[PDB]
């Protein structure tokens, strides 16, 4: 296996009536057709689970980009890290942010997501996307 390996990705929202979270470890081409969902206005913290398995690594990074009709990209990249080896996962968590609200902001966003470094090695790339609803149901 590789010395970093990505295996998840949750939303982390507390008023969230139940988990809401993506295994990256398999047929990361299924999850385009699929979505997670958000309350529109939820606060949220977007986590990625990682293992280190042999060596320290540096300088990682997480880009995500967004996509949603008749609007630019809205890229944003947040800096991991250096994390050493051990069995148990990591967590990375970004700052808080309100998911966009208004009947004219639900519905689909398309992000891509790439968990990287300052020397642009692709850890892991994909695809996911997001429903913003009245409601959570
Ligand atoms: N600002 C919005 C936006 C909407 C949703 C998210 C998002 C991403 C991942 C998880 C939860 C929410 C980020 C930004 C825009 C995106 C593109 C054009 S406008």
């Amino acid at each position: 296996a590789p010395n970093v390996v990505v295996t998840r990705l949750t939303l982390v929202c507390e008023s969230a009536p139940g988990p809401i979270t993506m295994d990256l470890t398999g047929d990361l081409e299924a999850l385009k057709k699929e979505t997670i969902v958000l309350k529109e206005g939820s606060e949220y913290r977007v986590k990625i689970h990682f293992k280190v398995n042999r060596d320290i690594v540096s300088g990682l990074k997480y880009v995500q980009h967004t996509y949603r009709t008749g609007v630019k990209v809205d890229k944003a990249t947040f800096m991991v890290g250096s994390y050493g080896p051990r069995p148990e996962e990591y967590e990375f968590l970004t700052p808080v942010e309100e998911a966009p609200k208004g009947m004219l902001a639900r519905g689909t966003y398309h992000n891509k997501s790439f968990f990287t470094d300052d020397d642009k090695q692709d850890h892991l790339s994909w695809e996911w996307n997001l429903s913003i609803k009245k409601e959570w149901t």
